[PDB]
């Protein structure tokens, strides 16, 4: 009757065998800070949930990134807060360190440790083959440490990728769309930038989990190997479909439905046709080719699969031999 149900294939029970508290989030008691120990320096940026600020630290003259957030209901918060919180200290993860709260507007505001650069107008432009290696084992140590720690980042994209190129460093950010990974549940599949969202999320297949995460870094790894920003250029999520289906085929995107007896949004019925899988050659020319490998294109072909529970894990990724340079290299 309804859809197949599923399970990760790692760190499937992690949460479990936590103390309540670890991811009942809603009873989290935040711990504030004094913003008076702060003063914002420059605006950064503004995102969709958030600006951005340089600002000091007063006491001690610590150098901080204020994320000042838009309105957001008190629970989301208390997620965000709370994996930060549960992350801390983990490999290329962002340092939460304070939460303030303005006393006049009521805003609350997250204080974090200083990193400069993002990955946008420098990745498909100045990174060496060995460079794009490095930093995507560098990324896939935060995504193997998060979901080690029962969490789907649901996020991952360039823009939430802080790379500071002269000390060879990363930070893997914005953890606002973060959830807890428990067996059974049903997450909102309205979560992620359209170009990386995974085919369970169009599909709208809900018992997902970590290996969303590894669609998206596909995605990555695909734009900046085949310098191609968006390789899936979809119109619309609709559409998004679309694009994977002409480039993966659709007779794996018509398999991973029926294994999972998920059923299609009648609006697909017509603009899904009949595709090809297309070999990833089709994708290289003499401006991407220094970055495309044998090893490159089939570690790519293993995290671009329909089937969620058939992809690389992140540990499972990194064992690939894309990384033997980078892995004995230190
Ligand atoms: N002393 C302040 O209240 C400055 C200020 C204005 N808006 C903020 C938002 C976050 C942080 Cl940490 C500081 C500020
Ligand atoms: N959220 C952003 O993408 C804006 C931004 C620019 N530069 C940063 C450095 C650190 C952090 Cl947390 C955020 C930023």
């Amino acid at each position: 009757s309804g859809p197949v149900p599923s399970r990760a294939r790692v760190y499937t029970d992690v949460n479990t065998h936590r103390p309540r508290e670890y991811w009942d989030y809603e009873s989290h008691v935040v711990e504030w800070g004094n913003q008076d120990d702060y003063q914002l320096v420059r605006k950064l940026g503004r995102g969709k949930y958030s600006e951005v600020f340089e600002a000091i630290n007063i006491t001690n003259n610590e150098k901080v990134v204020v994320k000042i957030l838009k309105p957001v209901k008190k629970k989301k918060i208390k997620r965000e807060i709370k994996i930060l919180e549960n992350l801390r200290g983990g490999p290329n993860i962002i340092t939460l360190a304070d939460i303030v709260k303005d006393p006049v507007s009521r805003t609350p505001a997250l204080v974090f440790e200083h990193v400069n650069n993002t990955d946008f107008k420098q990745l498909y432009q100045t990174l060496t083959d060995y460079d794009i290696r490095f930093y995507m084992y560098e990324i896939l140590k935060a995504l193997d440490y998060c979901h080690s720690m029962g969490i789907m980042h649901r996020d991952v994209k360039p823009h939430n990728v802080m790379i500071d190129h002269e000390h060879r460093k990363l930070r893997l950010i914005d953890w606002g769309l973060a959830e807890f990974y428990h067996p059974g549940q049903e997450y909102n599949v309205r979560v992620a930038s359209r170009y990386f969202k995974g085919p369970e999320l169009l599909v709208d297949y809900q018992m997902y989990d970590y290996s969303l995460d590894m669609w998206s870094l596909g995605c990555m790894l695909a734009s900046m190997i085949f310098r191609k920003e968006p390789f899936f250029h979809g119109h619309d999520n609709y559409d998004q479909l679309v694009r994977i289906a002409k480039v993966l085929g659709t007779e794996d995107l018509y398999d991973y439905i029926d294994k999972y007896n998920i059923e299609l949004d009648p609006r697909f019925n017509d603009i899904l046709g009949r595709h090809s899988r297309k070999r990833w050659e089709r994708f290289v020319h003499s401006e991407n080719q220094h970055l495309v490998s044998p090893e490159a294109l089939d570690f790519l072909d293993k995290l671009l699969r329909y089937d969620h529970q058939s992809r690389l894990t992140a540990r499972e990724a990194m064992e690939h031999p894309y990384f033997y340079t980078v892995v004995k290299d230190q």
